[PDB]
C-alpha cells in the first residue's frame, strides 16, 4: 500500500487570505486560488490555526520539531537550534521515509558541534541537519540566482534589483509596475520545477517532500501579469489606530517596531518608515501580495497535475500551511513581530488519502504549528515522539475534535537583540528578559511579557486589540484567570525528553500516562 | 591555598538552628556547639529554600544550579539528562578534584547507558562527574560492609540495627536507643571517610562534598543521643483540628494524609503518619535533635583536623541541607507537597580568613540553586551561562545586590513513582502533576498545573491554614503573584545557547 | 586575497589514458582531451599516483578523509564509515569554506548515529555528512533521471534502458551503436550543468566545489557522436595471459574474479563472462571508453570557459583526478578489483593559482589519494589534521619532492562478501581475514594476503605482473625486505587521533615530534 506526504509550506501567507473561508462567511473572495480551492473542497480547512512563534527561524523550528519556543530555544533568527531536539527529517528516516526538502529552514547550527568559522554562522541561517536538500534557496538565494543565470537570463550587478519595479520612471515602494524578471524565472517557478524534477525522479516510489515557497514573503513586487491582476480598490483596508503614535502608546514593544520598521525591508529599493504608508499605498501592496499568492496557486497547479497524471493524488496526504503571518499594514506595522493576531494566524488545509470524510468542511478547533509534525508521523505509521509539545491532528480527520483538545491558542515571541534589530535599546532590558507569551480564545486575549507590562483584550468588544484592559481593576479576576491558564500551560509543557522513565527494583521501565 | 567543604545533611529543618533561636529571643532546645561555631565565624541565611524535593530533585538542583523546570529530574527514580553541567564537571574545569562523600540519588541517562545497568535497579546512585571517596552506595552497602568489617555482627535483615533496643520495645516514636553503637553509626562512617580523604590530601587544595544521611529517618539514635533530649521540652506540632480538616484544604494534601505511613519514619512501625498524637510527635522530635547533635559531634572531629593542619582559615565552609521535613507539622511526615517546612533549609557560609559579616543573619531570599555558582566563582571560575542560580559572594562583601530576587521559588512534581502513586488520588496524567510556589514576606502563591491553586496571607496566616485564592476580593493579588510566577518562568527558560548569534562577521556572543 | 578550489573527480578513468603523458613517452595519443591538455600545459602532472583502495566507497573514503583503509575501515561498498573520522567537508567548514559537492560519495552511514530503517541502508551508498549537496546523482541516480524527465525526454519503463544500444535488435555488449539518450541529456551534461549553476550562483565569491563525474564508469555505451568518435583498430591491445584459466591459476582471488565477473555489470543488458570477451570486443570497449572521456573533456570546456569569462581561472586551484582505475580487459578482468596495477593507478593534475612555476612538467614522486585532502587544506590556509595518513603535495609546486617523501606506493583491498558478490565462497575465509596490502616501487611489487599466498613481481622484467616470485627460494631476502617495509608502514600509520597528547605534572600537553 503506497502512502505519500506533501508538506506545502509557504512563507508570510496570512490566515485571512483563503477564499474558501471567505465564501463560508458569505463574502465574495477578493483573490483567486482555484488549486487551493480544490485542496479545500476535497479536505479539512482549519480556521483557527497559529504558528507558535515568529519569525522564520523560530517558526520553522516549531514546525519541524513539534516543540514550543520555550522548549526548542531557537528564539530568534541567528540564534542556534540545539541539536538534541528531534526534527521531522530525522524522525521520517527512522520510519523509512527519505526526508526530501525544497526551500529553506533558516536554522542556525549548534556551535558545540561545528567550527566557529563555519560559513553557516555568516548568514541568517541554513538547512536543518536531517533533511535531504533537493532544491535549496541556499544562503543568499544563490540556488535561485544561479538557476536564473543558467537559464540565460542576465541579472543586474546588484542581483536583487530584479525586484525593482519596471520602467525607468517607477519609484520603489508599493507598485502597480511588474518586477524586472519574467514569470518563467520567478522564484515560485524555481521551487516548483524542483518539485517536479524530484517527483519525476521518484517514479512512483513513496515520498515525503517539504515544498517550500518563498512567496508571498517580500519584496512586494511580482512578475507580469501578477502585478496588475488585482486592483487596490478591491483590497480590504488596513485596521489601525488613528496614527502611528496612538498605536505606539499601547506598549513599549509596539513603539519600538513602529519607530524602527523600514519600507526598504518590504519593497526593494524603497526608503522610509513602514508605519507612514498611507491607506492607498497599503491597498496597492496588498494587491501585489494577492498576485504573488495567485502565482503560487498556478504553481501548485502544475504539481497537482503531475500527481493526477501519475495516479498519486489519492495516495497523498497533502498539508498546506504557512510558517507565519504578516501585518500588511495592520496596526501600522509591516512584517511579523510582536503580539498582534495577524502575525501568527496562518492557514492549514489537510487532504487525507482517499475520499476525505470531512471534505470541504471548516474546523473551528484551535490548532498550532507544533501539531503538524506529530500528524505526519502518526499518518505514516510511526509514534509521536515523547518530547513533542504538539498533538496529532488525525482525530479531526476522523470523528472530530478530541474531548480533551486544547481550549486556547498559545504563541510566543522573543525580541532580544540581533545584528539587524535591537529592541533592547528601546525597551531597556537584557536578553533573557525579552519575551512574551500569548494565551487567546474566542472571548479574550492575554499577552504576558517577561519584564514589561501585560496586555488584555475583550475580543468580542475589541477584536482588533486596540484597548488594553490589563490595568483595569474591574478585570482583575479575568486577567487572574488568564495568567493562571498561561502558568498551568508552562508547567504542563516543561521538557518531556526523559520524564516518562523510571528506575524500579524490576529495572528501567517506562510510564505511558 | 583555597579549600571548599560542602556539608550536605539530609532532612535538616531551617528552624532547627540555635543561632536563629537565640537571635529570636529563645533558649535553644538543642545543642550544636560546632555549627554554633560556624554561625559565629560566618553568615547564617534565614530564608533559604531548596528549589524542590525529595532527595534526587533537590540534589540535581543543588549540584547543577538549575530549577526543576530546567533539570527535569522531577522525582526520585526519574533520570537526569546528562546534557546538564554539574558541580563536579565544573570543578574539574577549574582544576579541582571533585571528591564526594555520601550520595546524590541521581538516576542515570538511558541514552548513554544500558537498560540492564544495575543503577536502574535502585532509587539512584552517585552522579557522573565526581570522585566517590566514601559512598553510602546503593542499598547502603558501603556503610553496612564498613560495619561488618569493623567486626560488628549484623542482623539477618541489616536495617534491623534501627529497631529500638529491647525485645519488648514498641517500634515507632521511641525513647529507647538503636541496636547499633555510635562508633558504628552511619554518621561516624561518613566522618571517617571525610577524615581519611582530608589526611590523604596532606595539605594540598581540596573540594569535598561531605554528605550525611542524618537527620533522614529512621528516627532512632545510637546511645547516648536517644535520651539526650526530652519530649516535654520540644516545640509542639503546628496542625489543623484533625487529619480531615487538613485533608480538606487541597486534593494533594488529601493524598498525602491518606497515604504517608509510619514505617517510612520509624523502622518496623506501622499505622498512619497523620494519626500520631502530639506526645509521639514530640518524642520523635527529641530523637531528631539527638541525631542532629550526633552530626555536630562529628563535625567537631572534622573541624579539629582542619585546625591542627592550619587549614581552617583557608577553607570556605558551607553548611546546608538538601531539603526539610514536616516533623508532624500539618499532620505530615516527610518532604512533600507545598508547605514551607519541606522546603526551608539551612545555609551557613564561613569564608576564608576573618569574616566581614561574622555572626550576622542574612534575610535575603536565597535558593539552593545559588550554591554551585557561589563555590565556582569563589575558586576563580565563571558561573555557567545555563545556571538559574546566582553567586552568593556579594552577601559576604557589601551585602544584597540591589537587583536580587524579591521572591522565593520552589517546585514539586508528584507523578507516580514505584512506591507512591499520587496520580490515582488526584486523577491526572504525569505531565500535569506539578506545582510551583512563589513566596515573599507577605504572601505565598502555590500554583498547580491542573488542580486548584492556593494563596496565603503570611502575616495573618503564617502557617498556611486558610486558602484565600478563591476569594473574589483577592483577585488582584492572586493575579499579581501568578503574574510574578509567569515572569519567572519566561525569564528562566533554558539558556544553553540563547546567548549566541550568527552575523555577517561570523559567530559571536551577547553578554547582555 | 581570493582563493578557489575546484576538485574534479571522475570515476573509473585509468592513469595511462592521459595524452600529456603519452606525448612525453613519444607515442601519438589515441584519444583527445584538449581541455585536460590545457591543465597539463599549465599545471603539474603526476605520473605515479594511486588510489589507496578500491572500489568506489572505500576509494572515496580515502580521498575524502586522508586515511588509508587500515584506518577508515570502510573496507567495501555497503560497509559503514565510522563517523569519528574527519572528512574534507568538515575540515573546510572549519576554515571558512562551503563544501559544495556534485556527484556522489557512495558512503554507507554509521549505524550508531542513524536508524536501522534509514533509507540510506537500502542502497550501495549516499552522500557523506559534511558536504553541501548542489548536484546529486542521489541514491538510484534519481537526481539525474528526474532532470531528464523534466527536460521533456521520455524515459523507458526500465529507466536504465537508455543505455541499451540503438536499434530494434542491436546485441547488448561491447558496441559501435550510440546509446538511446541524446548528449544534451547525458549524465556528463547533467553534472556539468549543475557545476555551472553552482558557479553562477557564487557570483565571484571564493568557492570550493567537488565536481564529480560518473563517467567514464560503465555502462560502456555513449551518446552520439561519442559512440563513433574513435575506432577499435586504433585502441591499445589488452595485456593478458594466454587464456582465462592460465590467468586464474596465479591466485585464488584472481580465479574468483575471472569465474564471476559478468558482462552485464559493464554493458547494459549484456550476458556472459567478462573473462571471455575476445580482443576485438575489448578494443571496441576501449574505443567507447575514449568516447566517454572526450565527452568529459568537452564538458570541462564549458566550466573552464566560465572561469575564464569571469576572471577566476588564475585564482583557482584545479585538481583533476579519479577515484579508481579500471582493468578494461587487462588480465581478462573488467572493473576495479584485486591487486593489479590498473585498478589502482589513477591521474592527478594540479594547477596552482597564478602562472605555475612547474607548468607542463611531469612529477615522478609516489603520490597517494590520501595526499589530496591535506594539499587542499594547507593551500586554503589550514592545517593537515593530525589523524591523516596523507601528506600535502604543495612542496612539489614549490621546490620539489621533499627529502623524506615516501619511497614506495601503498594500497589495500578487502574482499569480504557483500550482497552482490561473495568471494568468501571461493577462497573459503572469514571476513576479517579477507584483505591484501600492496607495496610497490619502480623495481618491485609485493602483494600480501592476510590468509592466502603472497605475490611478488619483478617489475623491470615483468612489468605486467604475470610471474609470481614470492615462493622462489632465491628471492627470500627480497620478499623479506618488502614484507618488512609493509610491516613498518603498518606500525608507523597506526591511528594518531590522540597519541600526540600527554598528561604531565604541568597538565595536559602536546608533543609536536
Ligand atoms: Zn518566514
Ligand atoms: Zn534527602
Ligand atoms: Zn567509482
Amino acid at each position: 500500500t503506497r502512502k505519500n506526504v506533501l508538506l506545502i509550506v509557504v512563507d508570510q501567507w496570512r490566515a485571512d487570505f483563503i477564499p474558501h473561508l471567505m465564501r463560508a462567511e458569505g463574502r465574495e473572495p477578493f483573490l483567486k486560488t482555484p488549486n487551493l480551492d480544490r485542496l479545500c473542497r476535497e479536505g479539512l480547512t482549519f480556521r483557527n490555526h497559529v504558528t507558535t512563534c515568529v519569525p522564520g527561524g523560530p517558526a520553522r523550528a516549531s514546525l519541524l520539531t513539534g516543540l514550543y519556543l520555550m522548549n526548542h530555544r531557537a528564539v530568534q533568527n541567528t540564534v542556534p537550534l540545539d541539536q538534541r531536539h528531534l526534527n521531522l527529517g530525522k524522525a521520517l528516516r527512522a520510519i523509512g521515509y527519505d526526508p526530501a526538502l525544497i526551500g529553506y529552514t533558516t536554522t542556525t547550527p549548534d556551535p558545540r558541534t561545528t567550527s566557529a568559522r563555519d560559513p553557516r554562522f555568516t548568514v541568517l541561517g541554513d538547512i536543518m541537519d536531517g533533511f535531504r536538500s533537493v532544491g535549496a534557496f541556499e544562503p543568499n538565494m544563490e540556488g535561485y540566482f544561479g538557476w536564473v543565470a543558467q537559464n540565460g537570463f542576465e541579472l543586474p550587478e546588484n542581483r536583487e534589483d530584479i525586484w525593482l519595479p519596471e520602467g525607468e520612471h517607477s519609484v520603489p515602494g508599493a507598485t502597480d509596475k511588474p518586477s524586472r524578471i519574467p514569470k518563467e524565472f520567478s522564484d515560485s517557478t524555481f521551487f516548483t520545477e524542483r518539485a517536479l524534477t524530484y517527483l519525476k525522479g521518484r517514479d512512483g516510489k513513496p515520498f515525503f517532500l517539504h515544498l517550500g515557497y518563498y512567496r508571498p514573503h517580500p519584496p512586494f513586487v511580482a512578475s507580469a501579469p501578477y502585478h496588475a491582476m488585482y486592483k487596490a480598490e478591491d483590497m480590504p483596508a488596513p485596521i489601525r489606530a488613528e496614527n502611528p503614535d496612538a498605536e505606539a502608546a499601547q506598549h513599549p514593544l509596539m513603539k519600538h517596531y513602529i519607530d524602527h520598521i523600514r519600507r526598504g525591508s518590504f519593497f526593494h529599493g524603497a526608503e522610509g518608515s513602514g508605519a507612514t504608508l498611507d491607506e492607498g499605498e497599503i491597498r496597492q501592496m496588498r494587491a501585489t501580495y494577492c498576485g504573488l499568492i495567485t502565482e503560487i496557486d498556478d504553481c501548485l497547479g502544475r504539481v497537482f497535475a503531475y500527481l493526477d497524471e501519475t495516479g498519486q493524488w489519492d495516495d497523498t496526504l497533502i498539508i498546506f500551511t504557512s510558517d507565519h503571518g504578516e501585518q500588511l499594514g495592520d496596526h501600522h506595522l509591516l512584517g511579523k513581530i510582536g503580539y498582534n493576531a495577524e502575525s501568527f494566524r496562518i492557514p492549514l488545509v489537510i487532504k487525507d488519502a482517499g475520499q476525505n470524510r470531512h471534505a470541504g468542511q471548516i474546523e473551528e478547533g484551535f490548532s498550532e504549528s507544533i501539531d503538524v509534525m506529530p500528524t505526519i508521523l502518526e499518518w505514516l505509521g510511526g509514534e509521536t515522539p515523547r518530547a513533542c509539545d504538539g498533538r496529532s491532528l488525525l482525530p479531526f480527520l476522523a470523528e472530530g475534535k478530541p474531548s480533551d483538545w486544547r481550549t486556547e491558542l498559545h504563541y510566543e515571541f522573543d525580541f532580544r537583540d540581533v545584528f539587524y534589530d535591537q529592541p533592547q535599546n528601546s525597551v531597556q532590558l537584557s536578553q533573557d528578559d525579552c519575551s512574551l507569551c500569548v494565551i487567546e480564545d474566542e472571548n479574550y486575549k492575554y499577552v504576558h511579557f517577561a519584564a514589561l507590562p501585560p496586555l488584555f483584550f475583550d475580543l468580542k468588544a475589541d477584536p482588533h486589540e486596540f484597548s488594553n484592559l490589563a490595568g483595569d481593576p474591574a478585570y482583575a479576576a479575568l486577567v487572574r484567570d488568564y495568567a493562571q491558564k498561561a502558568l498551568s500551560w508552562r508547567l504542563s509543557h516543561a521538557d518531556r525528553t526523559l520524564t516518562h522513565y523510571r528506575s524500579s527494583p524490576q529495572g528501567l521501565t517506562t510510564r505511558n500516562h
